[PDB]
């Protein structure tokens, strides 16, 4: 929703219907301003349709190559983790037809809001929008879905009502889901628009209380799914939890990570938490998935990281890099790079701006050489991984294999501590330059220059 604003049709007006009201009256907010829109309502600002398709010259050209993207069908609300009708492109954005053109355009990324459901649902649909009710009426090709009891609250998806959970198994349902050509990602999959992939939703749950097999044959059965249309195909399964069910290979090729980046580092960097509960810090999954894992920043169960920053622009520009060096398959946090904020959701949602995107603002011309450095340079990307000093106030270590070089030295000092970074157990010429403004391997130890931080 943050993103960009290309219909004023789909852009719907304040007050142009409701949802589970109240389901009070919808409050929209200007670019700039605030966050979660006025009483008797939200919320609704950027993220339409046919602007990417002219903002991939902002993302794609020269940078980005696909986007990491959230759920992406109907639920009325900005979010949308109860889907309503599945297939077609949600509204909102718009279609899958402007939308057709865009993952070719595009030539993008996706994620699933399958694991809850929508009660609002065209099938279900308590507010009866679909025309069938299982919530009246226990005769429907869509009421199994669910088993019982079918009244008031019970045990859905951490127990919200709006959300409720599904009875998920084989051969039952996920026939509109993964599996079967109805499936709307395998209803995706193909010409002309075949999907470089999709995304799985805390479904740590899934199946029955999930982190039963119920969770992953669910999953593994997606596996050769994900082998079967394109070999391209490439996956992911939300769980917060150190990643396991999150792959075996024979599990998965990708996986989200928290702990991966966002929840380790910020003692360092941002200091603290992604809950933002402090934190200080001084000095398992196999080969391919390792360069394949997912990495970003923030997100919309999350605080943000000027919240955590020292209120220092320093901090961040720093912590970018080590997105940069890192490996996995990044899909960065949007302005992860220019210093916006995002207080506590739905507040850390907010909205995609302009202005301080100019590159006097440091941030750009550091971020966009820096991945441009991590395509110039794999030693980022498919290297080995060494670590290096030890220091307050420092940090090195490297990517090693057999064909480049990177180490990364690194200041967090106010001001300087002066550091060696030696390069002699690298084992390759020393008094030779190194790219950069600039390097000699002189001493078998880096002797060069960086600001304070």
């Amino acid at each position: 929703d943050r993103f960009a604003r290309s219909l004023p049709r789909e852009a719907e007006q304040d007050h142009v219907y409701y949802h589970h009201a109240a389901g009070q009256e919808i409050i929209l907010r200007d670019w700039d301003e605030p966050v979660t829109a006025q009483a008797g309502g939200s919320t609704f600002y950027g993220g339409d349709l046919d602007g990417i398709s002219e903002k991939l010259p902002y993302l794609k050209k020269l940078g980005v190559t696909a986007l990491y993207l959230n759920p992406v069908f109907k639920a009325p609300s900005v979010h949308k983790y109860d889907t309503e009708d599945y297939r077609h492109v949600d509204p909102q954005f718009g279609g899958d037809g402007a939308l057709l053109r865009l993952r070719h355009n595009t030539q993008l990324v996706l994620d699933g809001v399958f694991n809850h459901s929508g009660d609002s649902h065209a099938w279900f649909d308590r507010h009866n929008r679909g025309t069938g009710g299982a919530c009246h009426n226990p005769e429907s090709p869509w009421r199994d879905w669910y088993s019982f009891s079918d009244d008031g609250t019970a045990l859905d998806w951490l127990g919200y009502a709006s959300l409720p959970k599904l009875d998920y198994q084989s051969e039952s349902l996920v026939n509109e889901i993964y599996r079967g050509e109805d499936s709307i990602v395998r209803h995706w999959l193909k010409a002309p628009w075949n999907m470089d992939g999709w995304r799985l939703d805390v479904v740590h749950m899934l199946g029955e209380a999930g982190g039963a097999r119920n969770n992953m044959q669910h999953v593994a059965g997606i596996t050769e799914a994900a082998k079967e249309t394109q070999p391209e195909a490439y996956i992911v399964g939300e769980h917060f939890g150190d990643a396991r069910q999150w792959l075996q290979a024979d599990v998965e090729d990708a996986a989200m990570n928290y702990r991966g980046f966002t929840f380790p580092l910020w003692g360092f960097l941002a200091n603290t938490d992604i809950s933002y509960d402090p934190q200080q810090i001084d000095a398992g999954l196999s080969h391919q998935q390792q360069l394949r894992m997912f990495n970003q920043l923030d997100s919309h169960d999350t605080a943000r990281f000027k919240t955590l920053l020292g209120r220092d622009i320093a901090r961040l520009p720093l912590a970018v890099v080590w997105l940069f060096t890192w490996p996995g398959v990044p899909c960065i946090y949007y302005g992860d790079e220019v210093g916006l904020d995002g207080k506590n959701d739905p507040f850390c949602r907010k909205p995609f701006p302009w202005q301080v995107e100019k590159q006097d603002t440091a941030l750009f011309a550091l971020y966009q050489r820096m991945i441009a450095l991590r395509k110039k340079s794999q030693a980022l990307r498919h290297g080995g991984c060494q670590v290096l000093y030890a220091e307050d106030n420092v940090v090195v270590f490297v990517r090693v294999l057999n064909q480049q070089r990177v180490l990364v030295a690194i200041n967090r000092g106010e001001a300087c501590e002066v550091v060696l970074p030696a390069s002699p157990f690298l084992n390759a010429v020393q008094w030779q330059c190194k790219e950069g403004h600039g390097q000699l391997t002189d001493g078998i130890l880096a002797l060069p220059a960086i600001s304070a931080t």
